């Protein structure tokens, strides 16, 4: 079994010309390849090409005005890219931003085609700018088109329509975008994990709570689990995988799984404020490796400590190429709020799952 890898330094010319300390750093990707690099993973792996990504590409999952309006800004000043980054919620805008945008999701295809092909087992996919805030119709929280969503519209073009594509992440941050692109849908399960404080953590809205499950065919295919105080860690996270994640995507039974990878419910995340350990990670993505016939695509995400995220996306890849799972910390009790997050989950889905009754 080979692993497969994407990574192009080309995607680090996105940057904020006004706060060049802002968080979504160039950096974060240099930093998580030479991780790869010290750890000898990077030759254990089999190298993916980046590509851009089509405009035809981009309209699996985005509106032409959209579209329009992101490309526009390859050629704009300084301030005009100052006033449109200004209309959205959270982002910056450079001439390279567009560029960098299209590379990460086509960098993504060709993954998911290496994958689907039987190229290379599995795949991660080390890029930015993230995707699962963007929208079909807007750019949204450093997210300027939906990765992970173009990337399942993507897989599903190459084989078959109907294509079962289960989607986690994992990001401390619910991924508002990639649960609208889906939300009529039944072909792609959408599984959030995500701090959610009643509603006050970015991105600020009650559609991350647990109580939305779908519209229409895609009624039982949106799962969000939300956190409220609490600093949530590995017991929590392994509970969710044990009691919802697993269950529900063994049924689903995926023939691809994307996992949308944030690293910013991380030990160390400025934004975050959770304990995820990079051996929590391994874990999580050990299990997720039992599905699809080991079909995963790990897509970097979110994730500000660039020590942490390069620990964490490092341990990642050890588990695709088939390493070990390193040990837990003794798991402690659950912290009570989330159980009470859990159970209302599962009150919420055992209508459409017979694995949670
Ligand atoms: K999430
Ligand atoms: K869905
Ligand atoms: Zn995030």
């Amino acid at each position: 079994p080979i692993t497969g890898l994407v990574y192009d330094q080309r995607m680090m010319l996105h940057h904020n010309m006004w706060d060049s300390h802002h968080p979504e750093l160039p950096q974060r990707i240099s930093r998580i390849f030479s991780r790869h690099e010290e750890l000898r993973l990077l030759s254990r792996c089999h190298r993916i090409p980046a590509r851009l990504a089509t405009e035809e590409e981009l309209a699996l999952c985005h509106s032409s005005k959209h579209i329009s309006i992101i490309k526009s800004s390859e050629h704009m000043k300084p301030r005009d890219l100052n006033r449109l980054g200004d209309e959205y919620n959270s982002i910056f805008i450079s001439n390279e931003s567009y560029t960098c945008a299209l590379l990460a999701a086509g960098s993504c295809f060709n993954s998911a085609q290496a994958i689907l092909t039987g190229q290379v087992r599995n795949a991660v996919a080390i890029v930015r700018p993230p995707g699962h805030h963007a929208e079909k119709d807007t750019a949204c929280g450093f997210c300027f088109f939906n990765t992970a969503a173009l990337t399942a519209r993507y897989a599903q073009s190459i084989t078959r329509e109907s294509l079962r594509v289960l989607i986690v992440d994992w990001d401390v941050h619910h991924g508002n975008g990639t649960q609208h692109i889906f939300e009529e849908d039944d072909s792609v399960l959408y599984i959030s994990l995500h701090r959610y404080e009643d509603g006050a953590f970015f991105p600020n809205s009650e559609d991350a709570n647990y109580d939305k499950v779908g519209l229409g065919k895609g009624r039982g295919y949106n799962v969000n689990i939300p956190w409220n105080g609490g600093k949530m860690g590995d017991p929590e996270y392994m509970a969710a995988f044990h009691h919802l994640v697993m269950p529900i995507a063994r049924e689903f039974a995926p023939e691809l799984v994307l996992v949308s990878a944030g690293f910013d419910a991380a030990r160390g995340d400025p934004l975050g404020g959770f304990q995820v350990t990079p051996e929590g990670y391994a874990h999580l993505t050990h299990q997720l490796m039992s599905l699809a016939a080991g079909r995963v695509l790990i897509i970097l995400e979110g994730g500000y400590n660039l020590t942490s995220i390069s620990e964490s996306m490092s341990m990642c890849t050890s588990m695709l190429l088939g390493d070990s799972p390193p040990s837990l910390d003794h798991l402690t009790p659950l912290k009570t709020s989330a159980t009470v997050s859990i159970n209302n989950v599962l009150r919420a889905h055992a209508p459409f799952w017979s694995s949670l009754r």
